[PDB]
């Protein structure tokens, strides 16, 4: 038997995928997780006891973004191994393709939290290779189900690219993306490129956004905004065409914006 259900904070969440918690934890009807330190437990009574003991009220690591009650913590996999392993086991319940859970030292993790009087409540995260040979600015990205489709994933996507900008690099998420991940990246890419075209070569879009040229091209193709001329993709759009796409109901929900002013982060 696998873990099929978790209790975290005030949520109960059904699993989507196998995650390799120890055998004796899977056998339980439900796993209970401290929303702050991510310790996983077998019983409600040990969970209730931990809640009265645990002194964490937010992720470890450094708070590298705070605007109002939205917060991002940077956590080095080498400085906080247990926490990051628990995070990976949690994430694997909702990620089909994640394969790495216990070798966390090559990764840094960016934890998104929503804050209230009681603490910084975990919403999702993305991991990132400290050294990405293939130029990936995201390794795995996960939003817990009760927060999906609510602007948090778009926030984390925009956040990964702001880091890429500060590093003077382009980056792409490591593939394969989940189904929701695909739609989310395509929608974010479209929003960003359509906004830049409203107020430019493909290379300039890539340098202004840190989106790779391939991701730009494939998005402009899906928008039918590129011409081909002698082996070269070339942007072919009328400012009115841009505006028509932006008025569509795709880009109608007001984002949680990433305010670069509130991002306290220098490149490694
Ligand atoms: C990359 C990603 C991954 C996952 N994910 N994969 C496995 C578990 N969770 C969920 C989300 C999400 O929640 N997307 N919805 S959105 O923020 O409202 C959104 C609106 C417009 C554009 C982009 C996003 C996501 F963006
Ligand atoms: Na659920
Ligand atoms: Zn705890």
């Amino acid at each position: 038997k696998y873990v099929d259900k978790i209790h975290i904070g005030n949520y109960e969440i059904d699993a989507w995928y196998f995650s390799p918690f120890p055998e004796d934890y899977g056998k339980q009807p439900k796993l209970w997780l401290c929303e702050y330190c991510l310790k996983y437990m077998k019983y409600e009574k040990s969970y209730r006891f931990h809640l009265g003991q645990c002194q964490w009220r937010q992720p470890p690591g450094k708070e590298i973004y705070r605007k109002s009650n939205i917060s991002v913590h940077e956590v080095d996999g080498k400085d906080h191994k247990i926490y990051c392993q628990n995070l990976c086991l949690l994430a694997k319940l909702f990620l089909d393709h994640k394969t790495l859970y216990f070798d966390v030292e090559p990764f840094v993790f960016y934890i998104l939290t929503e804050v209230d009087r009681q603490g910084a409540h975990i919403v999702g995260y993305f991991s990132k290779e400290k050294e990405s040979p293939d130029g990936n600015n995201v390794s795995c990205i996960m939003i817990l189900p009760p927060y999906q489709r609510r602007g948090y994933g778009r926030f984390l996507i925009a956040f990964s690219y702001e880091l890429s900008k500060l590093e003077s690099t382009v980056g792409s998420p490591e593939k394969p993306l989940s189904d929701l991940g695909k739609l989310s990246y395509r929608s974010y890419w479209s929003s960003v490129l359509l906004e830049n075209l409203r107020d430019l070569s493909i290379k300039d879009l890539s340098q202004m956004t840190s989106i790779t040229q391939n991701d730009i091209i494939s998005t402009l193709q899906s928008l039918n905004m590129v011409k081909y001329w002698k082996g070269q993709h070339v942007i072919c759009v009328t400012p009115k065409l841009v505006e028509e796409h932006l008025k569509s109901a795709q880009y109608k929900k007001p984002p949680i914006t990433v305010d670069s002013v509130c991002l306290k982060w220098a490149p490694p």
